[PDB]
């Protein structure tokens, strides 16, 4: 079958075969499959979906893409990955490849760019000069000796088809698909060659699913689609009042990474970091326990190995040794000065007394994404300066007149709509303030 | 909003608002839509549909993307033009264009390429060497002057918009949507400039939609949305199961279109455009009844001046004039030495003695487009000598093994499944033979 019957057949809530699902992941390869055609195909599975089977195929046929990854036989075990289905402000994967790395693992993290209003790790390291996310399978194996992990993207040897389609989800309204979601993180993880998964799939507005139970029949998916691919994976379900730690965008979110690995930091980034890291070295092995495997992922923050990690896969990937070095021994206003910075700064001042309540992140994902945090189009670059901070914790009482979000904008204003918006993401109470609840984690397991 | 947001918002089944379809078209128009992003808001249109409101503004930012065409004074009221939905084996225009011209009328026609399984008047023409169908709006001037007629396709000056979409909706599986179709046609038609229009919309096994309820609809949507932007508008519902006359393909379709300007070729042929020239001419004022034009259109047939028209606009429009004038005034043999040819023939021959029922125009068509006839991708060139020729007549009897259909091929032979497929169109009964039934034709107005 060419392409345009294909889409056919899911236009029409038509089941897609083996060699179907497989013809038209090969088009997409090869450069047969046109933009319109892809666009086309993705909104179809969009709106018509796709059963166990097909989504199995699919995830199948976009590992299948490129090469899969082979490694010396004595790494079999040390192999271990993170991925998250996205959330507002979650740099958990920055600091926790390094901090694995550092705990005697191997994380060869093929990684995403922003999708929709959540923004993507690669683009995160791209705020760093210098820094390459396109590693050959080769490299990689480098990388691997040299750190103990990296974290690259896509390419035409790595899952080519996962690149395309995922490229153009973020701009077609097609992330939101549980079997493109599926196929799309699980394809990645299976070229790596690893002996553990943990995937986290947050919910609550920001979030893909901004309900639990859709949630979880996401992380349900994962797990049962991953174990029968032949691979030992476990999701964890996350909700938050808030975005992850303080800092949203790329730059920003790389300065707060480096804190957490000074030992600092936020305690949901940090909490965040050690229950999902404790759950992988307890799921390869490595642990006792997930409590044991979070007091070691804790220990490589506090004794500035997972930095040294982190610089050394910078250093790895194409950042300039004295600039890696620079970055993760300089304090933080050092940091600000190596890293791309918005030329303007706003703060927003709380309306009146009260507790913080919640931060929403769908707001202030949406505005951050029209000042330069997104694309409204695939292969656009982003303002990597761009961001928002937020001063003030969910819990604290504030005064009215206290500054509790910085934005970071490249032009001379945020207009009254998007003004506005961030303005109604604050929430404040009567209530008496209390302290800041650390993330919901529970575990799927399989 | 950006296009991600308007896509988001059909998806969703939303309405797009004046500014929102007009904002789309222009990001067609300029390049800021990609690719996947076209595809994505055709599907999305084409599962989740468009109101009358949303159909209308959007056959209006069609038609406002490129240039309106101004014409003399004098030519307000000959200035007529006919349009099809689609029809395998409809080659009317081919015939009707230089036809009307020769009954004193002005054709100043923008057509279309291929889509899905049905072929486009500009493919069919482009099998004559050097004939160009872009043509400038001034260009257009020139041609009305000196053929009185000519057969344009879109370009960055004429219904750009319409150019791009139509293009990805022949490969994407968006072609079957009554606003776009809608859009799409009357775009076109409200740039001519005309004082009155007939579209042949059909029904039956050779339409667009064989279901009978679905043309009606179109029909009256074509008049209604049509008449609201200032059109004189009239519709032709036509049922048709079989192919038009007994050329399917391009080179080949040119071919028989010259036989019926020679005064003869199939009677179902000159039947539809006698048919549809007289209603055109009634409609615009020139004749008194639908009747009296078809006598009109029909002279002009036989007394050579449809095909002195059409050599005009032939030669008018980049076909060599010795070429124009030999193909034209040539016999069918040399007409077929002038025009491409398939390397290759083969006949399918009757299984039993029968009447012949119908011969199913779909399977014909789904088995040409893969043979070359068709695209499987934008902008693919054709295979234009590529086609087949009914060798027998509907109610006609006939003995087996006697060739009822002549398939031209360039490739290595018909497969099993595509060599079945055009056996299955033949329908053979019992019953006594009958004279072929000329085309239902149902006039629809406002
Ligand atoms: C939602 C999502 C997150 N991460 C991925 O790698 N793919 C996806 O589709
Ligand atoms: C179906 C169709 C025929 N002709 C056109 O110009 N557009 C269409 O969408």
């Amino acid at each position: 079958k060419q392409l345009p019957e294909l889409i056919r057949m899911k236009r029409d809530g038509g089941r897609l075969s083996e060699a179907d699902i497989r013809g038209f992941v090969a088009a997409v390869v090869n450069g047969s499959a046109q933009g319109a055609q892809i666009g086309a195909m993705l909104m179809a599975i969009r709106l018509r979906g796709m059963d166990l089977e097909e989504t199995s195929v699919l995830t199948q046929a976009l590992a299948q893409s490129g090469q899969q990854l082979e490694w010396p036989e004595a790494w079999r075990q040390q192999l271990v990955d993170k991925h998250s289905t996205g959330g507002v402000g979650d740099k958990v994967s920055l600091v926790l490849a390094p901090a694995l790395a550092a705990c005697g693992c191997k994380v060869p993290m093929i990684s995403g760019r922003g999708l929709g209003h959540t923004g993507g790790t690669l683009d995160k390291l791209e705020s760093i000069p210098g820094f390459n996310v396109i590693q050959s399978p080769e490299q990689m194996q480098v990388l691997l000796d040299q750190a103990g992990c990296c974290i690259v993207g896509q390419s035409e040897q790595l899952v080519p088809a996962d690149g395309i389609l995922y490229a153009a989800r973020d701009v077609t309204a097609t992330v939101d698909s549980l079997p493109l979601i599926t196929a799309s993180i699980l394809s990645k993880k299976l070229v790596e060659g690893l002996s553990a998964l943990v995937v986290d799939v947050k919910f609550g507005a920001g979030a893909v699913f901004p309900n639990q139970e859709q949630a979880r029949e996401l992380a349900k998916t994962l797990v049962g689609v991953g174990a029968s691919l032949g691979l030992r994976v476990a999701a964890a379900l996350t909700a938050m009042d808030k975005p992850l730690g303080r800092c949203v965008g790329h730059a920003l979110e790389v300065e707060e990474a480096l804190l957490c690995m000074d030992g600092a930091g936020p305690p949901d980034l940090r909490d965040l970091v050690t229950t999902l890291g404790g759950a992988l070295l307890w799921l390869s092995g490595h642990a006792g326990t997930q409590a044991q495997g979070a007091a070691r992922v804790a220990a490589a923050l506090d004794d500035g190995s997972a930095l040294g990690r982190f610089e050394r896969m910078l250093a790895a990937q194409g950042v300039d040794p004295g600039l890696a070095r620079a970055l993760c021994s300089g304090s933080p206003a050092e940091r600000r000065q190596l890293l791309p910075r918005a030329r303007e700064q706003e703060e927003l001042l709380a309306p009146a007394d009260g507790t913080v309540e919640l931060v929403r992140a769908l707001p202030l994902a949406l505005v951050l994404h029209e000042l330069g945090a997104g694309r409204s189009r695939a292969g656009e670059p982003l303002r990597l300066g761009v961001g928002a901070e937020l001063l003030v914790d969910v819990g604290q009482r504030l005064r009215r007149g206290t500054p509790w979000l910085r934005v970071h904008r490249d032009g001379p204003a945020l207009s009254g709509p998007q003004s506005r918006a961030l303005q109604e993401a604050l929430v404040l109470s009567d209530r008496a303030p209390f302290a800041a609840p650390l993330p919901f984690a529970e575990l799927v397991l399989p």
